[PDB]
């Protein structure tokens, strides 16, 4: 790695989960935020058991004050998986692409970088990616916003105390699916590794949480918007279906289940589709894989609507994101690859791009900074 521990790090392909690649270490948690309170009653030992294997795997157990050090203002958050399990009435996914407003939407990534950073203060060069259709109209705003000094104070577990500071030197922003293509085509040190991916046509898919995003790479180049686009049918649309089916499985009761997506996401993350109830369990997995039969069909049709003129030419369809593991058997393409370590595909490519933009000839000193 580099001769100074400034983070070269790539991350926030986040609407379902912030995820972040910093080389030998990685951060991952669901993108749930709450403007948390003192935890005063619920701090009791009554269920306060830790199950983690590292400080890294203390991820998502996050209880913080975040400070915009560049402006001297501060806010208190429960962040990630903890917030599913403190304020389930008021904790929510942050849900807009724009981060010019919404310091909340930046705070998730600020916390993730502070978890990644091993030592109390350092500088960072950042890679990240907005969803594909926005890259024509949004990247410059992130390249202004997502910069300068931040700090995080922590109260839970191995993180506790330790009021870390970090400074983003500068950020490189890319269209979200491109990170997958990058991590598949390039070595750690930016050398290309298989011309089989460069020549002819490749299609690359993040079947993501808020959105499913698709880009066509021809001869090594991402093609322009009518060939590389974005689709509102992300996993959250399937949970909106599962919620109506769970409601119609409990409308027969005197007061029906009325879950927002967050509880279904919890139920698939934590305990494999068994929604908790009297007599122990309601099992959603039949309903869920009935929905992902729909969503995988629809991602295939929403693709073919814009790509069918090209369809015969395609070497392969790359699939990424957590939902890649959930949908991949159902997508209607003859040559099709689920990329290695599916979760991080966008983030890893953003790190590899950040390494390019933190050479001395791109942005570093000749000295250690
Ligand atoms: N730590 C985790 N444990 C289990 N499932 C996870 C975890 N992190 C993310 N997922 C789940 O994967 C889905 C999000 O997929 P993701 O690739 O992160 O979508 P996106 O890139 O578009 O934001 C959600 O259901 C989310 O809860
Ligand atoms: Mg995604």
């Amino acid at each position: 790695m580099f001769e100074n521990d400034i983070l070269v790090a790539g991350g926030d392909p986040g609407f379902g989960a912030i995820k972040l690649d910093a080389g030998d270490t990685k951060v991952l948690f669901p993108a749930v935020i709450c403007k948390g309170n003192e935890r005063i009653f619920s701090a009791l030992g009554n269920g306060n058991v830790s199950r983690g294997t590292d400080e890294e795997m203390q991820t998502g157990s996050l209880d913080v004050i975040v400070t915009n050090h560049s402006t001297g203002v501060s806010r208190h958050y429960f962040m990630g998986s903890l917030a599913e399990s403190l304020n389930p009435n008021e904790a929510h996914y942050c849900w807009d692409e724009d981060k010019s407003t919404d310091e909340e939407a930046t705070a998730l990534l600020v916390v993730a970088l502070a978890v990644a950073q091993k030592e109390p203060k350092a500088n960072i060069y950042l890679g990240t990616g907005v969803p594909v259709k926005y890259y024509a109209a949004l990247k410059d705003k992130y390249e202004a916003e997502l910069k300068g000094t931040w700090s995080v104070a922590f109260r839970s577990g191995p993180f506790k105390g330790q009021t870390r500071q970090l400074t983003i030197i500068r950020s490189r922003v890319l269209p979200q699916s491109y990170g997958v293509f990058i991590k598949e085509t390039l070595n750690e040190y930016g050398i290309p590794i298989s011309p089989k991916l460069f020549n002819g046509y490749v299609v690359v898919i993040d079947p993501g949480f808020r959105t499913t995003d698709v880009a066509t790479f021809y001869d090594g180049v991402m093609l322009d918007p009518p060939n590389s686009f974005s689709i509102e049918k992300g996993l959250k649309w399937a949970y909106t279906g599962v919620a109506e089916q769970l409601k119609e499985m409990t409308i027969n009761h005197a007061n029906p289940i009325e879950t927002d997506d967050k509880e279904l996401d919890k139920v698939f993350r934590v305990n494999e589709g068994m929604y908790p109830w009297n007599n122990g369990a309601i099992n959603l997995n039949p309903v869920m894989q009935d929905m992902l039969g729909q969503l995988g069909t629809d991602i295939s049709r929403e693709v073919k609507k814009s790509l069918k003129p090209m369809l015969g030419k395609i070497h392969t369809v790359l699939v990424a994101g957590k939902v890649g593991e959930m949908i991949f058997e159902h997508l209607q393409f003859e040559n099709k690859v689920l990329i290695e370590n599916p979760q991080f595909g966008n983030a890893t490519g953003f790190r590899i791009m950040a390494a390019n933009l933190v050479n001395n000839i791109t942005k570093k000193a000749n000295a250690a900074p």
